[PDB]
């Protein structure tokens, strides 16, 4: 009622970590961009 809801604190969070988790997973990327040394 008065305080409304103070759970969507964490729902912001968690879409944040999602989005965090993704970047890492591009530049991970990188690494397997590697195998174009040895196609080469």
């Amino acid at each position: 009622g008065s305080v409304k809801k103070l759970n969507d604190e964490v729902a912001l969070e968690r879409l944040k970590n999602e989005r965090h988790v993704h970047d890492e997973e591009v530049e991970l990327e990188r690494l397997k961009n590697e195998r174009h040394d040895h196609d080469y």
